[PDB]
């Protein structure tokens, strides 16, 4: 799959994209890989962070859904002209689809300035597709139209003027060993409509945080390349804050670099990595009372960031936060790993990346199996309200 390798770029902590065109003839933007929702829309009209956008009357295999879309996140929001055209992936596979485009003609703190990415690609689930889960999407639609396997996979790599810049590779339609060393374990896919997952069992250098295991997937466990860091529920981030504060307390930081919004500082190239500890999450595994480890190292939740001032030192972000909303396995955690988004067989693959950061003590690890004796279940049920009850599904 060499013609996909390297199809992936960013700027460190904005989104890795890739880039597609859309419409006759092809418009090319810069997308976003974004596993984490499941529409794929595209800025259509002026933005102050935007440097093109989509022009559909520009397109001669346009067509017009005449049908509006809302989609509000906690942080960011759009809305848009929802239609269809022609749609491929340059550095992709080798044909074109016809494609539900969501054209945006109106936003507040969704582009991101200086990101350069003018649209998302949401590779998740018609559940979770706005307005509704009758609106296909992109992925159902190659998958539909063309003979390319039910399957993706994702490779994200390494992170004074500028935030750097960022790799990595989408391999679509199947799997490019030399992505990879050592074995793939494999997580089901609770339900398909965000790619969820379970969480059984976490470490903190060796030691378990022994809470019950519901709260690790409280509401949720998922995965997603399009939020930067590893996000944990209240209770598990507090536990988790509180296990690496001291492995790491000969150094005294601020509050707000525990709450993100401070870098921390040393002499270039004399980062103590060794006073900061590794994370173990044990997914669930395919086999009954079996799981698999996924380690990441602090080269992973410290992320690296230029201080102009202080260009002369080895500046770096906490990028483990707090939720509301249940675990995301965001970019922190997939830049350890190649991830397989086994859609055919409803599994999540892990394996070590060929490309993570690490040093000459530790890396990042993927290892099994554990196995435990009458295994609860570590799984939350999301309350059911009356609004999502009533809804039919024909
Ligand atoms: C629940 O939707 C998700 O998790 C998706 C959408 C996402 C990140 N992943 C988000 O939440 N805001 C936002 C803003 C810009 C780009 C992507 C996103
Ligand atoms: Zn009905």
């Amino acid at each position: 799959f060499v013609e996909m390798v390297d199809n992936l770029r960013g700027k460190s902590g904005q989104g890795y994209y890739v880039e597609m065109t859309v419409g006759s003839p092809p418009q090319t933007l810069n997308i976003l890989v974004d596993t984490g929702s499941s529409n794929f829309a595209v800025g259509a009209a002026p933005h102050p962070f935007l440097h093109r956008y989509y022009q559909r009357q520009l397109s001669s295999t346009y067509r017009d859904l005449r049908k509006g879309v809302y989609v509000p996140y906690t942080q960011g929001k759009w809305e848009g002209e929802l239609g269809t055209d022609l749609v491929s992936i340059p550095h992709g596979p080798n044909v074109t689809v016809r494609a539900n485009i969501a054209a945006i003609t109106e936003s507040d703190k969704f582009f991101i300035n200086g990101s350069n990415w003018e649209g998302i690609l949401g590779l998740a689930y018609a559940e979770i597709a706005r307005p509704d889960d009758s609106l296909e999407p992109f992925f159902d639609s190659l998958v539909k139209q063309t003979h390319v396997p039910n399957l993706f996979s994702l490779q994200l790599c390494g992170a004074s003027e500028v935030l750097a810049s960022v790799g990595g590779s989408m391999i679509i339609g199947g799997i490019d060993h030399s992505l990879y060393t050592g074995s793939l374990w494999y997580t089901p896919i609770r339900r398909e409509w965000y790619y969820e997952v379970i969480i059984v069992r976490v470490e903190i250098n060796g030691q378990d945080l022994k809470m019950d295991c519901k709260e690790y997937n409280y509401d949720k466990s998922i995965v997603d390349s399009g939020t930067t860091n590893l996000r944990l529920p209240k209770k598990v981030f507090e536990a988790a804050v509180k296990s690496i504060k001291a492995a790491s307390s000969t150094e005294k930081f601020p509050d707000g670099f525990w709450l993100g919004e401070q870098l921390v500082c040393w002499q270039a190239g004399t980062t103590p990595w060794n006073i900061f500890p590794v994370i173990s999450l044990y997914l669930m595994g395919e086999v009954t009372n079996q799981s698999f480890r996924i380690t990441i190292l602090p080269q992973q939740y410290l992320r690296p960031v230029e201080d102009v001032a202080t260009s002369q030192d080895d500046c770096y972000k906490f990028a483990i936060s707090q939720s509301s909303t249940g675990t995301v396995m965001g970019a922190v955690i997939m830049e350890g790993f190649y991830v397989v988004f086994d859609r055919a067989r409803k599994r999540i693959g892990f394996a070590v990346s060929a490309c993570h950061v690490h040093d000459e003590f530790r890396t990042a690890a993927v290892e099994g199996p554990f196995v435990t004796l009458d295994m609860e279940d570590c799984g939350y049920n999301i309350p059911q309200t009356d609004e999502s009850r009533s809804h039919h599904h024909h």
